[PDB]
């Protein structure tokens, strides 16, 4: 099904952002579609949107991040992440909030701006 | 099933929070846990989360809010309010965001704060 200018794909729906923002800002934005940003699936997956957002280049959000206190990666689900389920590069002696690039997963700042996709699950 | 802390109720799990923010920072709080805020589906889940609010008082931010550009409430699910299965009370000569009260439901500046509870569909 889906609505009205988001992609469908498996028992989900997308909607790519046509502005960058923080990662914070992108919670509040999935939010007020009533979705959330990305918890990856597979590799699968990770190739459809992977091609979605080429024409946008960029780098988009994704639900996971890292936080000093917890000592550990988390989706926005509660789940540790699987280090080769999905494998993230970068360094995390702060806070960092994760991206999706055409070739990687990056540790970013949670104040850099990226394009960010939201999902719905029928 | 939930997770720890949070409350089940026919197919959904509901955490209260211990804060009070604003309508949109509590849109960025439920992104962060994977949730969204409130979609409220009958007058019994109104009433269930009433009293699972009854001791904070305060009355908590729901899913649903009015924008002047609009010109009409709408749920973040992209639903029009629909003004008798849930009354609002209040003015709108600005955008206003909605919460729930122990006897009402308010138009408010989106500017309060608000507890506010999120949700999380099985
Ligand atoms: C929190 O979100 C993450 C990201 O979506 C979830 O991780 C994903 O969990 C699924 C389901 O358990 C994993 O799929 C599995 O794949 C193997 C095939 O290799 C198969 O044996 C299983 O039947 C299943 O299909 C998936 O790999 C995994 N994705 C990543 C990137 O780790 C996690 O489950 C979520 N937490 C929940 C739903 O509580
Ligand atoms: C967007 O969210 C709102 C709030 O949850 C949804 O409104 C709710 O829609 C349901 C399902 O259509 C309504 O329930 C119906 O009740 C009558 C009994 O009077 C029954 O005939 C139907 O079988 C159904 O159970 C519910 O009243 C309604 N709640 C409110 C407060 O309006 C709306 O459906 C959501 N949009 C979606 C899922 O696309």
């Amino acid at each position: 099904k889906c609505p009205k200018d988001w992609h469908s794909h498996q028992d989900k729906c997308f909607h790519v952002s046509q502005t960058s923002i923080t990662w914070k800002g992108s919670l509040a934005d999935c939010g007020g579609k009533g979705a959330t940003l990305l918890l990856v699936q597979d590799q699968e997956e990770l190739r459809f949107l992977r091609n979605l957002t080429k024409r946008i280049s960029s780098s988009f959000w994704i639900g996971l991040s890292y936080t000093l206190s917890d000592e550990k990666w988390k989706w926005i689900n509660g789940s540790t992440l699987n280090s080769d389920a999905l494998n993230i590069t970068g360094d995390t002696e702060k806070d960092s909030c994760a991206s999706v690039s055409q070739d990687k997963v990056l540790s970013e700042s949670c104040d850099s701006d990226n394009i960010w996709i939201c999902q719905k699950e029928l």
